[PDB]
């Protein structure tokens, strides 16, 4: 499952999403959207089940990218949460939350959702 | 906002969100859940932007819980979203996916949503 | 439960959620935000759960704004989607997607989520 | 847009949407799911924009169903919200909020969500 998990993805939208899995269930790496207010990699941080159910269940994970990095700042952040399926079209399917920082008035059109589907391939 | 960061907080179903904040954007501590199949303490690890816009917005950040530890598996991971506001009644407010691993037929139902307001007290 | 939603309510925004419950499930009646790209009244649709597990449950319940009337067009709809829960307290909690018409490149970004809680005062 | 959302349409999953959509922006219909704790046919009620942006955007739409009927009671309300495109391969492309009564302790859990795409075939 740290075999599997570790590597380079790509999304529906052509994002890059790099990533390490730590034994110990960490999930450190690198994003790059193809999309919105950014460029360039981002830091990214996250967490997997590393002791999965081995009944042939996915794996639940989950991370966040903050939007600043050295070329922008979005002031803005989105978490993923899904889980990874192994196999020979292997799968990170999630969900996302992006919020973006704000005055309290429009606070209630604070936060996006969408999915994502990763793949190891395109 | 790194200072007002770090700290300990509790969200309305007196859960215990501990905390810092690095300076690099890095959110590192311990969560403890109230509720679910949860106990004691575990790992988390997530983001924030470390150079908020001034013009009294809040902090976007977002982390996630593998909930994983010596006690229990329940296979499964919450990633918050959401904002830092500061001042007196400093505040969090996210909303939250959490995802559980499971098979293909029920995939469908595989991730719940809620939100939590975390405060400095109770 | 037909006698306990129908009614005048209020969410935490000052907006104005006025609504029937029919006996067979049908919520009608109109809805008036505080907030966003929106004045006066605009019609909504929805279901109810018309028996309700008796073991003192809330009741599970939905509704659709499309955001047109004879003011204006924000070309976008809500849907929220939640449990009513009666007693001298009562209340309506909801969470809500606001899906926007989009062309396709920004399609990604098409929805916000949040939560509204509804009560009989206020 | 009228003549392109009445009709028959399917997801991802085989589940069956049949709906009228009416001039006012009203959407009435019936819901059958492939999947969960239902069986046969459900009403449906929803909204969308019927004067949509020209600039050919979607049409932003969305609609209810409360898992009752004459065969089961699931105790639950889906909502989907979303967007209508036409063309030659049309689409509903939706997110979905499932809340399902509940006591006030497990009410933290109360709500699934997911994403649903609907063809005119298949
Ligand atoms: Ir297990
Ligand atoms: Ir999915
Ligand atoms: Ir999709
Ligand atoms: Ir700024
Ligand atoms: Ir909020
Ligand atoms: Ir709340
Ligand atoms: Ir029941
Ligand atoms: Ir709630
Ligand atoms: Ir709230
Ligand atoms: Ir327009
Ligand atoms: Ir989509
Ligand atoms: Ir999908």
């Amino acid at each position: 499952d740290e075999a599997g998990i570790t590597g380079t993805w790509y999304n529906q939208l052509g994002s890059t999403f790099i990533v390490t899995a730590g034994a110990d269930g960490a999930l450190t790496g690198t994003y790059e959207s193809a999309v919105g207010n950014a460029e360039s990699r981002y830091v990214l941080t996250g967490r997997y089940d590393s002791a999965p159910a081995t009944d042939g269940s996915g794996t639940a994970l989950g991370w966040t990218v903050a939007w600043k990095n050295n070329y922008r700042n979005a002031h803005s952040a989105t978490t993923w949460s899904g889980q990874y399926v192994g196999g020979a079209e292997a799968r990170i399917n999630t969900q996302w939350l992006l919020t973006a920082g704000t005055t309290e008035a429009p606070a209630w059109a604070m936060t996006l959702v969408g999915h994502d589907t990763f793949t190891k391939v395109k």
